[PDB]
Order: C-alpha cells, then structure tokens, then sequence
C-alpha cells in the first residue's frame, strides 16, 4: 500500500547571447612616401567630410535571453 | 499505507547576454614619410570634417535576462 | 499511514550580462617622419572639426536582470 | 671668385624588422555532445603525452637592423 | 674670394624591431555537453603529459638595432 | 678672402625596439556541462603533469640598441 515519488529534475543547460559588433577592425590609412606634397581644402555651405575617419555605430535592441520554467506535482 | 514524497529540483542553469561593441579597434591614421608637407584647410558655413578621428558609438536597448520560475507541490 | 513531504528545491544558476563597449580600442593618429610641415587651418561660422581625435558614446538603457520565483507547497 | 657650398643630405627613411609568430593561433579541441563517457589513460616507463595542448615555440636570432652612415666633405 | 660652407645633414630616419612571439593566441580546451563523466589516470615511471595546457616559449637573442654614423668636414 | 663655416648637422632619428612575447594570451580551459564527473589521478615515480595550466617563458639576450656617432670638424 506504500507510495514513494522523487521529484528530481535537474537543468544545468547554458543559454548565451552575443550580439553587436564582434569582429576585430584594423584601419591604416594613409603612411605613403612622397617628395613634395600639397592638400589643399576649401569647403564651404553644407559640406559634410571624412579622411582616413573611422566609424563605429552598434545598435542591440535584441539579444535578450528568457527563460519561462514551471514545476508542478499535485497529489490526489 | 504511507507515503513519501521528496521535491528537489535543482537548477545549474547559465544565462549569459553579451551586448554591443565587443571587438577591438586598431586605427593608424598617417604616419607616412614626406620631405616638404602643406596642408591648407578653408572651411566656412555648415561644415562638419573628421581627418584621422575614431568615432565609436554604441546603443544597448537589449541584452536584459529574464527568468521566470514557478514551484508548486499539493497534496489533496 | 504516515506521511512525510521533503520540499528541498535547489538554485544554483548564474545570470549575467555584460553590455556596451566591451572591446579594446587603439587609436596612433599621426607620428611620421616630415623635414618640413605647415599647416594653415581658417574655420569660419558653424564649423565642426575632429582632428585625430577619439570620442566613444555609450548609452545601456538595457541589460538588467529580471529574476521571478515562486514556491509553493499546500497541504490538505 | 667666390665659393659657396652646401652640404644638406637628408635621410627620411624608415627601416622595420618584424621576425617570429606574427600570427593568429585559435585551438578549440573536444567541446562534443555525448551521453556516457568513460576514460582510461594508463601510461608507464618514458611516455610523453599531449591532449588537446598548445606548444608555441619561437626563436629569433635575426631580425636585428644595421645602419651604416658615412658624410665626408673635404675642402683644399 | 670669400668662401661659404654650410653643413646641415639631417637625419629623420626611423629604426623598429619588432621580434618573437607577436600574435595572439586563443586556447579553449573542453567545454563539452557530457552526463556521465569519468576519467582514469593511471601514470608511473618517467611520463610527462599536458592535457589541455598551453606553453608559449620565446627566445629573442637577436631584434637589436645598430647604428653607426661619421661625420667629417677638413678645411685645408 | 674671408671664410664662413657652419657645422649644423641635426639628428631627429628614432631607434626602436620590442622584443620577447608581444601577443596576447586568451586560456579559456574547461568550463563544460556535466551531469556527474569523476576523476581519478594516481601518479608514481617522476611523472610531471600538466592540466590546463598555463606557461609562458621568455628570454631576450637580445633587443639592445646601439648607436655610435663622430663629428670632426678640422681647420688648417
């Protein structure tokens, strides 16, 4: 007439998430050799410029993690 | 007629979020050889110039965890 | 006819987040080999310049950690 | 009847030695999915072993830079 | 009858070693998904073993830089 | 008949050097998921073992600049 139960359930799992810019960037512009050199800039009304500029923009509204777990045992 | 019940769920579980820039930035702007160098640079009205500069910007909305966990055991 | 109820539920998990600028940055603008340099630089009404400069935005309004758990054990 | 000499070499050159491991190394060894696993390493009398190790060895000698300059002016 | 000598060698050179281990090394040995996990070792009489170690040796008797430089102006 | 001499050599040089274990080391051993792991060791007579440990040896005999420079300016 006796009952035993063993409830024992075991979560060992790894959820991870690695979202954005990840990879390495190198920017080497310029470093030539020249004699004589001469630049010359004259910019003007609504100009907008980039030289040998980086620029890095990393938007993450996403890579959230959820996790939803429910247990229940009901007896009788 | 007796009974037992044992309740032991265990939880080993890892959540991770990683979000946004995380690669790494080299920038090596210039640095040539020249013998005579001239730079002259005239910039009037609305003008917006990057020579050389390192923008970087990073926008995290995200990567938020959620865990959610319900443990329920009846009898009658 | 005895009844014995053992309610040892484990938590052991790890949750973590990690959000923004992660990644290293080097920026070595400049630093050649010149005999001689000039420059003339002449900015006039609403300029904006970067000049091997560095500027790096971070903005988390995310990665928070949530965590709900309920126990619940009833008996008769 | 006059003389006027001018004597103004110049040396804008760049010399750069980069000798040895210049690469990148990833090693990601094991990391499977199995169920049941069971080792049984035995090892006697002069036995050398490597399991999922890095060895990087580097020897550099060379890579060394030389500069021999000589400026002679010799008058009457 | 007069004379003028003018002596002005200029020296903006740029001399760089750069020697031995230079990359980067990523090692991630492991990290497996198992449930049943056993392991052995059973080692006597002269063994040497690695498991998942990393060893990075370098040896640098070389990378020097020398520069020798004469200057030499006689007037009668 | 009057004489003018000038000695203005100028040195703007730079000599560099970087020498031994220059790149970073990322040793990320371990770290999986296990239900139940054992492990059994037993090591007898001169073993050397080594378990996700990290060695990192540098010598540089090397590296050293050296830079040797005469002026001589004779008159009569």
């Amino acid at each position: 007439g006796s009952v035993q139960i063993v409830y024992k359930p075991v979560d060992l799992s790894k959820v991870t998430s690695k979202c954005g810019s990840l990879g390495n960037i190198h920017h080497k512009p310029g470093g030539g050799q020249v004699e004589v050199k001469s630049e010359k800039l004259d910019f003007k009304d609504r100009v907008q410029s980039k030289i040998g500029s980086l620029d890095n923009i990393t938007h993450v509204p996403g890579g959230g993690n959820k996790k939803i777990e429910t247990h229940k045992l009901t007896f009788r």
